[PDB]
């Protein structure tokens, strides 16, 4: 069974074999790339929403087919957010104590995850809802104007699928110090990290766009 | 058992002549593909070409190809790391299509560095003026005179670059690609007989699942 406990993710299933064979597996440390002054392309269709469920190695709260992102041509269909504490992209070598990642399909099936930083400070009200189920705040979760990184990679978890398209966003998020150890808490005070991966120079873009 | 061809041996089926292509079906950044979605950048100028006139080691048919093989004399440098030319093959047509444009040829530059890690540039060539960087290898394939590598291409160039596979088996990824966007010219007939060399048989891997593929346009002078 695979877990963050103390790089054998591919022995485990042979399904996992691309967790080591893989050329573009995710997470990364974000140090060199390309600065771009390119139309977002990237448009949110977000709203306040109410979970399909909310559920536990990672906290994970579920949704309906009610939110979407739309880049280049193509909808994508928000599925779920969940937490990685630490952070599992690393820019620069600077990682946040906690994280988010907003899972979406396409048409073709295609996979676009949405990760963001959280910073230590004033308690943050949107986490609250789902720590009948209260509904998130999504359209207002995240930041307004966002500087994000692009660029191509794979799931963080088996089966480290690749042909996924991760938008890292720069601006971290706040929270307070009592709702990380307990989220910390929640999933069971076990990290749930991912360390960095074999970074093969991937190309990098850093633009930025308009989440609301 | 790898070719072109429509029989059992072809590219949709790739996968099935050895385990060691298998990627060629399951990987997720699999050259070649359609160059149109793509993002314009600060030209800080990443790539630094050292290419001298160069006398192939051999130039021979391989694999479908025609293939000039070198000492590790012409360079690449790119954001402080270098890859050595290795060799340099031609596709009939272009494998990489531009803006959905197709191009009668191209060349390949296959870069290997010290990590094994590799880097091919692509340059695509419709019909035109006699080639004189050409026609060394043509006769050449019937010692060898000296390629103007440092001649052979644009002063500065137009390329798209991204992460990408090999285009043949076994259809490796982790290769940077360097797309050249201007075109050399090539005489009709010179067309004609590379493709005669090449054996009048295509060896263009089809355009390949695009997994929203992260494309940078920039800038370089190759002299
Ligand atoms: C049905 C199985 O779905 C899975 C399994 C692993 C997995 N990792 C991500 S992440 N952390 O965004 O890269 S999403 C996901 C979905
Ligand atoms: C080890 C044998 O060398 C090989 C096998 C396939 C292959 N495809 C290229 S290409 N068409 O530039 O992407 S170069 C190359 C070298
Ligand atoms: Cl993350
Ligand atoms: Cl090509
Ligand atoms: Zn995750
Ligand atoms: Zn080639």
């Amino acid at each position: 069974k695979w877990d963050y406990k103390n790089h054998r993710w591919d022995k485990l299933h042979k399904d996992f074999e691309v967790c080591k064979s893989g050329k573009s597996q995710s997470p990364i440390n974000i140090e060199h790339y390309y600065h771009t002054q390119d139309k977002a392309d990237l448009q949110f269709k977000y709203a306040a929403s109410k979970p399909k469920a909310v559920f536990f190695h990672t906290l994970k709260a579920s949704f309906e087919p009610t939110n979407h992102i739309n880049y280049r041509g193509h909808d994508y269909v928000l599925d779920n957010v969940h937490f990685h504490a630490p952070m599992e992209f690393l820019i620069n070598n600077k990682t946040r104590p906690l994280s988010a990642h907003f899972v979406h399909k396409d048409a073709k099936g295609r996979l676009l995850v949405l990760a963001i930083g959280f910073e230590e400070g004033k308690e943050n009200p949107n986490l609250d809802p789902i720590l009948n189920f209260k509904e998130v705040a999504l359209d207002a979760f995240l930041p307004k104007s966002i500087n994000y990184y692009h660029f191509n990679g794979s799931l963080t978890a088996p089966p480290c699928t690749e042909g996924v398209a991760w938008f890292v966003i720069e601006e971290p998020l706040e929270v307070s110090a009592k709702q990380l150890a307990e989220i910390k808490k929640r999933m069971k005070n076990s990290p749930n990290q991912r360390p960095v991966q074999p970074d093969y120079n991937t190309v990098i873009i850093k633009s930025s766009a308009e989440t609301r």
